[PDB]
């Protein structure tokens, strides 16, 4: 499962980005947003389906998209950030 949260103030400037998104329900910037994510990694401590969402987390001399990436849920408080391309998953403790 998860590594556990990741404090927002221990995330970048550009990862509060996405949770701004999310909560502002954009515009977005990056192309990605507005997707669902079934888990198709099944690392994340999912049970069902469309209960996912990307919105990878711009990122500076991001050469590419970053293989920073943010995954929320259909629950507030439920963010994973990734930071190696769907590679680890850490939620967003925005209280943090």
């Amino acid at each position: 499962d998860v590594s556990g949260t990741v404090c927002l103030s221990a995330l970048p400037p550009e990862a509060t980005d996405t949770l701004n998104l999310i909560a502002s329900d954009g515009p977005f910037p990056y192309s990605q947003d507005g997707v669902v994510f079934q888990n198709r990694e099944s690392v994340l401590p999912t049970q069902s389906y469309g209960y996912y969402h990307e919105y990878t987390v711009i990122t500076p001399g991001a050469r590419t998209r970053g293989t920073r990436r943010i995954i929320t849920g259909e629950a507030t408080q439920e963010d994973y950030y990734t930071g190696d391309h769907y590679a680890t998953f850490s939620l967003i403790d925005q209280t943090c």
